[PDB]
This record gives structure tokens, C-alpha cells and sequence, in this order.
């Protein structure tokens, strides 16, 4: 009789299927693509999927196929995934922030007078980044990076110089996808790097603030569209989506700002933490709200499109590179747990995971219960091969580990600010009717509208009319931003490693997810020592800072206090928020491109840095409540479930 545990180095199903197989081998089925209407052939099964995959390559009628085919063989996929990884390491997609020489001297902006000899480490510490596992070069003053293979300086993982769309080293530094999407757990002596472990430590606001005070890349230029944060390990990255229609023609990606499609009063979505790329292969949808099909890469393209230096053709023309990025992400598997596991305890956990009804014996009466068996599995997915072969649990064994449930907010009840991001029909319609929704697949679509500002102004008006309930103007595409209803229950493969948890990174360990009463409202992880100069302590990421029992960061609880003399200053209310917490780069970028009053990024002070280094659940969007149906568990059930998660 099949195993309960399923520990695997190779998790990604295409990589499982291609392992040791020649290039010409027909690619394995992507199980995410099986999650379509009809999948739930047993309506009484423990798990009922509700977030369906949408195939944009061969779209439902009346849409037409206009995308190059996805890979059809193991060799095609592997070559694509290699190109994806090279793109992540060397291509400058994300908006450049600073000249290489300004970055070389950025200790000036930290308040140092001369370069400390630990400069390269202090960069990592200050900004919550890591020593990169690849050569990540930038040119020292005087060096021409196109004669010196990028330069002899090295950047941390998370920053990039890279190569522009003409294949040349740019001489400019910005963030990379890895600033948010990647991190090290364990020093490089303790652990190899694996892609797709979301960053718990990055401070996006502090990098933006520092960079803003360097020599402008463009002398008179506008503020840059770049993300901010209230602290570390989450950011307003997703705020970009709301910003997009303010700056860019939504059909052509021409930079042509307009008032007509920007809802300037959509509520701020809060901070979100990056989901884990290394389980992309199990997720039918993108984004914390499950809003888009995982077949789509236009969402993955946002930061490359939002770069102010590209023209409409170049922005749209990033698509091939992003399909290769996407294939690298689907090729990923999570790191395997590096410590000891009690196999028998993990098997008790496996059972609890798949079978224990959290609403059993009248528990959690006040939390609406979804269709299914009330177990972890009824939302997150079925992991156990034994349960995967049982139609009381899963209708198809190929669906093992698939996360395709968006849990309604009335049940999940975690911080709701993020689920309001595209709540307004007007916003979704702007998206639905253009390039973002792949409206080139409409049967009514001819060609891209003209790439010119006058014509872009012409089209804005009937677009806004459609957005507000009027006649169709631009055709609709199949890559619809779904109306939000809740949050995706994400894959727990790899979750051992990815603390802190929930979409806002508010809960520092798995125990806390499992026991709401033990979640600290404010919590501080172990820091590194300050560097030479006495500043830039960072978050320590060595194994000693991780909690191998409760599965998460070691932390010290801290009390909120509105007294101004306290340090770190950690208010009990979002109302006492300081200027660095309230700032929105996206808001001011929009204001400035729309010829409205705008506020430039505040210089973030060292006292504010002290507060950004502690997680505060009281800030807007930062609540640590929710997923409370785990309170019905016993502590014995919780330890078993933790041991089981170690095996995922
Ligand atoms: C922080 C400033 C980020 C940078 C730079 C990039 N990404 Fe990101 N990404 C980020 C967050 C917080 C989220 C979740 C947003 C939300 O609230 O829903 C994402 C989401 C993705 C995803 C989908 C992941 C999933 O749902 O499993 C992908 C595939 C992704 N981002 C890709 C990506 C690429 C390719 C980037 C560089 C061009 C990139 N992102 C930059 C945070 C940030
Ligand atoms: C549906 C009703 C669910 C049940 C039952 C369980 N989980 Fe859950 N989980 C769910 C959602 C929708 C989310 C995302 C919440 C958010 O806003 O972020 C979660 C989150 C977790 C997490 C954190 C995952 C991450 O941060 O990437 C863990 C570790 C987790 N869930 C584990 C878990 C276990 C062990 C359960 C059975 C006891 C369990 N969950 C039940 C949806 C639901």
C-alpha cells in the first residue's frame, strides 16, 4: 500500500518526467493544466479545486491562437529554463536606479566619509540582500564594463548591472527580480543557494531612498517607478499593477500618461511578500489572490514593462525572454530540509494533514467551512502518494501537490488589504481590454494600435467609457484579472524554509500558523553586527537564527508603544506611522507624470531603520490574524504536522 511520505529532490513534474531522459523526449503533462472545469469528478472528495488554469496558448473559443507554442520536448524545455536562468542573472529588466559610480560611492548616502573595507558586505546587510552565488559584476570608476566583462566589482544577489536589450553591459545599477524572490537560508558555508526562496529580509524602501539621493541617471528626469516598503521582507511591489494604466497605454505599452484609466483612490493593497518561485510548478494561478492563469507571463513582465527607458516595441518584445524565465521557474524544486526528521512522527502528521477535520466536533463554528473534508489538504493540496491515488481525496494522481484553491476571505480572514487591489470593476476592465489580458488573442483584434501619444489619447476616452460600463471599445482578452474573493492556499513544498508566513510575512514560524494564540504582534529576528562605521546591522540568515523546532525565524517578541522616546519606535497604530512608512513611490510617480503635486522619497533615517528591522503587525496591511481554524488542533497534532511539513 502506497507511502504517506514523499520526500523529493526533484519535485517539479516536468523535471520529474524528464529526469535522465533524452532531449527528444515528449514533455510530461503539466499537471496545473489539468485543473479545468470538470476536474472535480467526485463532488464529495476531500479536496475541491476552484482556481482553474486558463490555457492562453490554445485558448477557449472564440479566442484565436497567436502565441508561439510552448516547449513540446524535454530538450526544448531545458534549453528554455537555461535561458530563463541566464536572463535572471544577467539581464537588466527592472528600472535602473543609479550610475555604477554612484553605487560604488553609496556609503556616502549611509553617512560614511570613506569606503569601508567591508563595503560589499554592508550593502547586503543594509538592504537585506545576500552574496550572490554567481558573478554579478559592476564597473569600478574608470572601467568600461564592455571591455572588462561587466567590470571587476561584484554586486549582491538582488542588485544587477546586467545587459541592456542590445546585449551590452549597462553601467547602471537597479534591483533584480531576486531582491524579492530569492534569499539564502544558512550562510554559504552552511547551504548551497537554491532559486525561488522568497526574500524575508529585503528593505526595498531603504534602497530606493538611498539611490534617490545619488546623481540622477537622467539630470532633469522624473521620479523612477520603483517599489517602496514599510520595512523588510515585503513591499508595495503589487502596487505596480494599479500604477500601470496611469503611465502606459494598456494596449500598446506606449509611455503615455493619462488620468482616464487610473482610479487614483483605489485603496493601497498593503505590503506583500514574494511567493516562492520554487513551487511555481504546482500553482494554477499567479499572485496571492490567484487573479491570473499561470499560463500567462505578462504579469511576470510587469517590472520589465515598467522600465522608463524602453519603447512600446521593446516592452512587448520582452515576452520571449519571459516565457524562458517562466520555464526556468516551473523547472525549480524547493531545497530539501537539512536536519533530522522523525519518520514516524511525520507519518502521524501526514495523516492529520490529509484527514483531520479542523471543524470536527463543532469546532470553528464561526468560520465558514469550504466544501471538502476540513483538512489542510482540502485547501492546500494532496501530497501523500497514498491519498493522491484515492478518489475520496483527489480525482487524479497527477494532481498531487497542485495548489488550486483560492479560499474565500470570510474563511481565511487574514489581512484583507491585499485582496482589494483590483476589487474595482473599472480597474479589471482596463486590464481585461488590453495587452495585459492578451487581447491580441481576441478574434476582433487586428494588430497593435499605433504607438503614438496623440492616438493613445484618442483611445483613452472610449476605453474609460467601457471601463465604466459603456460599449466595448478595445477587444477583451482571455487573461482576465479575476474578481478577488480571497487568497490562494499556497504549496507547502519548501515551506519549511520560507518563514515568515502569510501574504504579508507576518507570522514568524509554522507553529504560529498552527496556533494563532502564539503569534507575536511585533517580533524581531536576530541581527548581524554593524559594519565598519557602526551602522548596517542586517538580519542574520545563518542556521543559528532559524528555529528548527517550530520551523521559522527565532524571534524576540516586542511590545508596541506610541511613546516617541521608545527605540525602536514601534507604534500600536498605523496612525503614528512615520514618513518612511507612509511613503508610496508609485503614488508620487503617478502624480508627477500626471502633472500633479508630488512628494520625493524621504531620506530614511537611522532611527527609522531601527523600526524597519522589527516586524510590526499594527501597520496597515500587516495584521497577523486569520487562518484561525488551526486553533482546534492539539499541540500533539501541531508537532506531528510540523514534522510532516519537514518532509515536503
Ligand atoms: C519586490 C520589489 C519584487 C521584485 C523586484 C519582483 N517581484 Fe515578483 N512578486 C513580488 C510579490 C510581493 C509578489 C506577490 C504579489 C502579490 O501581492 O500577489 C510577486 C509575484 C510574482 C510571481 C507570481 C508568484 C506566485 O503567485 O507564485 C512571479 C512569477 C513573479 N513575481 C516574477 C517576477 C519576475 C520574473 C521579476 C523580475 C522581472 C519579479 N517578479 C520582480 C515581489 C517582487
Ligand atoms: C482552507 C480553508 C485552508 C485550510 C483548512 C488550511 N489552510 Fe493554510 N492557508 C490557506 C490560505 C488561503 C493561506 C494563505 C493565507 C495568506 O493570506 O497568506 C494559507 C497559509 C498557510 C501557511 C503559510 C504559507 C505561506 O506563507 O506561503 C502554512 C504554513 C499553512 N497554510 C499550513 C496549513 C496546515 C499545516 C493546515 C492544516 C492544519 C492548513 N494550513 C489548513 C488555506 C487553508
Amino acid at each position: 500500500a502506497l507511502p504517506l511520505l514523499d520526500q523529493a529532490s526533484i519535485r517539479s513534474p516536468l523535471m520529474v518526467g524528464c529526469n535522465g531522459k533524452p532531449d527528444s523526449t515528449p514533455l510530461p503533462v503539466d499537471p496545473r493544466s489539468l485543473v479545468k472545469q470538470g476536474v472535480n469528478s467526485n463532488p464529495n472528495a476531500a479536496l475541491q479545486f476552484n482556481a482553474y488554469f486558463v490555457d492562453l496558448h490554445n485558448p477557449p473559443p472564440p479566442f484565436v491562437n497567436r502565441l508561439p507554442p510552448r516547449p513540446t520536448t524535454c530538450g526544448q524545455f531545458r534549453a528554455s529554463a537555461t535561458r530563463g536562468r541566464v536572463n535572471l542573472e544577467e539581464r537588466q529588466f527592472f528600472q535602473p536606479m543609479a550610475l555604477a559610480t554612484s553605487y560604488h560611492f553609496i556609503f556616502l548616502q549611509w553617512g560614511y566619509l570613506i569606503r569601508p573595507p567591508d563595503f560589499e558586505e554592508q550593502v547586503s546587510k543594509r538592504y537585506g540582500l545576500y552574496p550572490a552565488p554567481f558573478r554579478n559584476p559592476y564597473p569600478l570608476p574608470g572601467e568600461d564594463p564592455n571591455q572588462t566583462n561587466g567590470g571587476s566589482g561584484q554586486l549582491p544577489l538582488g542588485l544587477i548591472q546586467g545587459k541592456d536589450d542590445n546585449g551590452r553591459w549597462t553601467g547602471l545599477i537597479g534591483a533584480s527580480c531576486s531582491a524579492c524572490h530569492d534569499s539564502r537560508l544558512g550562510t554559504a558555508s552552511e547551504a548551497s543557494f537554491k532559486w525561488g526562496l522568497p526574500n524575508s529580509a529585503n528593505d526595498a524602501g531603504l534602497l530606493a531612498s538611498d539611490m534617490f539621493r545619488t546623481t540622477p541617471i537622467t539630470a532633469l528626469g522624473n521620479l523612477l517607478p520603483l517599489p517602496w516598503s514599510t520595512g523588510r521582507g515585503s513591499s508595495d511591489a503589487i502596487g505596480l499593477i494599479s500604477l500601470l494604466p496611469a503611465l502606459f497605454d494598456m494596449e500598446t505599452l506606449t509611455l503615455a500618461p493619462s488620468l482616464l484609466e487610473y482610479v487614483a483612490d483605489a485603496p493601497h493593497a498593503g505590503m506583500t511578500k514574494a511567493p516562492a518561485w520554487w513551487a511555481r510548478a504546482f500553482k494554477t494561478r499567479q499572485f496571492w489572490d490567484g487573479s491570473l492563469s499561470s499560463d500567462n507571463v505578462h504579469s511576470e513582465m510587469a517590472f520589465g514593462v515598467a522600465n522608463i527607458f524602453r519603447d512600446a516595441n521593446a516592452r512587448r518584445g520582452l515576452e520571449d525572454e519571459f516565457e524562458d524565465i517562466n520555464n526556468f521557474l516551473i523547472s525549480l524544486s524547493p531545497a530539501t530540509y537539512p536536519k533530522t526528521i522523525n519518520t514516524a512522527l511525520a507519518e502521524q502528521g501526514a495523516v492529520i494533514y490529509h484527514e483531520r477535520d479542523l471543524w470536527a466536533s463543532g469546532a470553528n463554528g464561526a468560520i465558514p467551512k469550504p466544501a471538502g473534508n476540513g483538512s489542510c489538504a482540502s485547501c492546500h493540496g494532496v501530497y501523500s502518494p497514498r491519498h493522491a491515488a484515492d478518489p475520496n481525496y483527489l480525482p487524479d494522481p497527477r494532481l498531487k501537490g497542485v495548489a488550486a484553491v483560492v479560499t474565500p476571505i470570510e474563511t481565511i480572514r487574514t489581512d484583507p488589504r491585499r485582496m482589494r487591489l483590483m476589487a474595482d470593476e473599472r480597474q479589471r476592465r482596463a486590464w481585461n481590454s488590453g495587452w495585459w489580458a492578451y487581447n491580441n488573442l481576441s478574434p476582433s483584434w487586428t494588430g497593435y494600435p499605433s504607438d503614438n501619444i496623440v492616438a493613445s489619447e484618442l483611445r483613452r476616452v472610449p476605453r474609460a467609457i467601457y471601463n465604466n460600463g459603456g460599449p466595448i471599445y478595445s477587444p477583451l482578452g482571455p487573461n482576465i484579472w479575476e474578481e478577488p474573493t480571497g487568497y490562494i492556499a499556497p504549496p507547502l513544498y519548501g515551506a519549511w524554509a520560507t518563514a515568515p508566513y502569510f501574504h504579508n510575512g507576518s507570522v514568524p514560524n509554522l507553529w504560529g500558523v498552527l496556533k494563532p494564540s502564539d503569534r507575536p504582534k511585533l517580533w524581531k529576528r536576530p541581527y548581524t553586527a554593524a559594519g565598519i562605521g557602526g551602522k548596517n546591522a542586517g538580519y542574520d540568515y545563518s542556521f543559528a537564527s532559524y528555529d528548527w523546532q517550530k520551523l521559522g525565524w527565532k524571534y524576540t517578541a516586542v511590545a508596541c508603544n506610541n511613546s516617541i522616546f521608545t527605540s525602536p519606535f514601534l507604534p500600536c497604530t498605523h496612525n503614528m506611522a512615520t514618513i518612511d512608512i507612509l511613503y508610496s513611490m508609485w503614488d508620487n510617480v503617478a502624480a508627477q507624470y500626471l502633472n500633479l503635486a508630488y512628494q520625493s522619497p524621504p531620506p530614511i533615517t537611522d532611527q527609522q531603520i531601527k523600526s524597519r528591522m522589527v516586524y510590526n503587525s499594527y501597520l496597515y496591511g500587516n495584521d497577523n490574524g486569520g487562518h484561525d481554524f488551526t486553533q482546534s488542533l492539539t499541540d500533539s497534532e501541531r508537532w506531528a504536522l510540523i514534522e510532516y511539513i519537514k518532509t515536503l
